[PDB]
């Protein structure tokens, strides 16, 4: 250890954070506050189709993302703890930890 966790920035009652998709997700591990609307912006910086989709299974989210495009994943985290996000193939993984 330790594992690097990046906290989402709180402003205007929204928590925002940007994630780059290229040779994995960066940051791969983030922290979110429970009950605050979250906007997680993914940028696909690779032409590999391994990254053509963004999956947040526990939120029922599955979103396509094109080469060099940015997609905002929006939800309000309600369940505490560590949750997984990944590409649509579940080959490249990350996590979001929801704290009180
Ligand atoms: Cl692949
Ligand atoms: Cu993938
Ligand atoms: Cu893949």
């Amino acid at each position: 250890g330790m594992t690097e966790i990046v906290k989402a920035s709180l402003e205007n009652g929204i928590q925002k954070i940007r994630i780059q998709a290229e040779k994995g997700y960066h940051p791969a591990h983030i922290q979110l506050q429970k009950g605050i609307p979250a906007e997680i912006t993914f940028h696909r910086a690779t032409p590999s189709n391994c990254y053509k989709e963004i999956l947040f299974e526990e939120e029922g989210i599955l979103e396509p993302i094109g080469v060099d495009e940015e997609k905002v994943i929006r939800f309000t985290p309600q369940e505490l703890g560590r949750h997984e996000f990944s590409c649509g193939m579940k080959m490249q993984k990350g996590s979001y930890t929801v704290v009180e």
